[PDB]
């Protein structure tokens, strides 16, 4: 058959109290679908039962869509293969910098921080801004800014990688796509408030405004980013939060893993 990674949480009997042959699963999960002879549904079971086709899933995307004409994520296909390095870590929505520091805290030995470039052991000193400003355009850095320029470079990840620890990066969601296209894999890690009141029970060193603008970017982060993220994790507290983050590194953080095309 052929492998598949699911874009979105499915589960019937819990949505609609329906119960079924029907399998259920979560954003992120790699299926394998052993016969997709029904043009609606598809038999798979998670790397045994039937989930929607991809038809059947975008139809109804693109149907709701339609529904405000004048007024599409499914599945991907993926393959698996070897990688000779720790993968990077990219951890995303609120909490994502407590959830950082405890990790690299906490686990020393697995994971570590990069050593950035910058033009004003600690960092990679740059003595031109222009030689920094074209190395940018040369698509040396996963992520750049500035009265000095900063950036992490592919290959300062890359010797982090390689000595074999996973590389605690703070960066956006646009880095994903940079990294992947270096062959740097990350597990990108999306923390999902599930309301504004739960970013308040997740984030309890935060005022309720901060909560919302919290809310608001992690809303905006999840439409535009969902298909570079390798995980979501949710939770009542960030205790629940940081022991999934956990789960999820380790689940993905084997010499094999799954990737696009």
């Amino acid at each position: 058959g052929f492998y598949i990674r699911a874009l979105f949480d499915y589960d019937k009997t819990k949505d609609c109290g329906f119960l079924s042959q029907a399998l259920s699963f979560r954003f992120g999960d790699v299926l394998h679908v052993i016969d997709a002879g029904d043009e609606e549904w598809w038999q798979a079971r998670r790397v045994i039962g039937f989930i929607p086709s991809k038809r059947r899933v975008e139809r109804r995307e693109w149907s709701r869509l339609k529904a405000k004409d004048w007024g599409v994520l499914s599945y991907e296909t993926v393959t698996q293969m070897e990688v000779h390095y720790a993968r990077p870590i990219i951890i995303l929505g609120p909490t994502k910098d407590r959830a950082n520091d405890d990790l690299l805290s906490e686990f020393p030995d697995k994971f570590g921080s990069c050593v950035p470039h910058t033009t004003r052991r600690d960092y990679h000193f740059v003595s031109s801004r222009e030689k920094m400003e074209k190395d940018i355009q040369a698509h040396k850095f996963i992520e750049a800014g500035q009265s000095h320029l900063y950036g992490t470079s592919v290959q300062s990840v890359r010797e982090v990688a390689e000595q074999g620890k996973h590389c605690i990066l703070d960066v956006s969601a646009n880095a994903v796509r940079r990294l992947q296209a270096a062959h740097l894999h990350p597990i990108a890690i999306f923390i999902r408030p599930r309301s504004l009141e739960n970013v308040l029970e997740i984030n309890k060193r935060i005022t309720e405004e901060q909560a919302r603008k919290a809310f608001d970017r992690a809303t905006k982060l999840e439409q535009e980013f969902t298909e570079c993220f390798s995980a979501i994790v949710e939770g009542d507290s960030f205790e629940e939060i940081y022991h999934k983050v956990k789960r999820v590194i380790e689940d993905l953080s084997g010499p094999y893993i799954w990737v696009p095309a």
